[PDB]
């Protein structure tokens, strides 16, 4: 029964306007790289539910509000996978290293090219209008 | 392991986008110009070649943009985007920037690498008053 593979990407932002990032070792780099939260969506999993699960499991986070952002294909030339980005707000926090930075610094990094992870960079760009409107950025 | 992505913009402030069939998607989708970089090629050269081959285009000016891994969990490939300006001229499509950036924001550009390229180039287009 066709539903293609899916992963959810979450930009988690605290009440204080900090992004919750991770530095995750990636084998094709033999190095770590700065990323937002992400993971595959399970068989019987709704997008909303995969997102909360991943936020909990990867950074020990929970969100007060979820804002869905436009889905995209990370590599449509070789793969049918779809990445679904979400902005998580009001986030509280109880291989991978968690990295909490003020949003102004994250967007300075973004503009400078220092965020080389494509899916994370695209999510940050898509969330930017929302964060500016709320005065978080 | 390198590819070059090109956003082509005309002196009139129109972007030149493509409609391309993508077999993993069983759909044709809106993209910018992109192609793989050959062995004895540097990035500028490849971008100009690929612009010519794909949309019949030639640019008066180039603004490089930041490189990115499309999928570092899985691949070490790097994509290198460039904005091409004063462009003059596999379905090719020409649109006013204002419409292209409406499409970007709406989610109508489904290809992540093209979208990121568009986002990365937006400050420059604004700076220049093309957008």
């Amino acid at each position: 029964r066709p539903r293609g593979p899916r992963a959810v990407f979450i930009l988690p932002v605290t009440a204080q306007g900090e992004a919750v990032l991770i530095r995750q070792f990636r084998y094709p780099l033999r190095a770590t790289i700065t990323e937002i939260v992400a993971g595959g969506v399970e068989k019987g999993e709704d997008l909303g539910a995969a997102a909360a699960r991943e936020l909990l499991e990867e950074v020990g986070g929970a969100a007060s509000e979820w804002v869905p952002l436009p889905g995209f294909y990370p590599q449509p030339s070789i793969s049918g996978v779809v990445f679904y980005p979400l902005l998580a707000l009001g986030v509280t926090l109880g291989t991978i290293e968690r990295v909490v930075l003020p949003l102004a610094e994250v967007y300075r990094m973004l503009e400078a090219g220092e965020i080389q992870d494509g899916p994370s960079s695209l999510t940050l760009w898509q969330a930017r209008g929302e964060l500016t409107r709320r005065g978080l950025l």
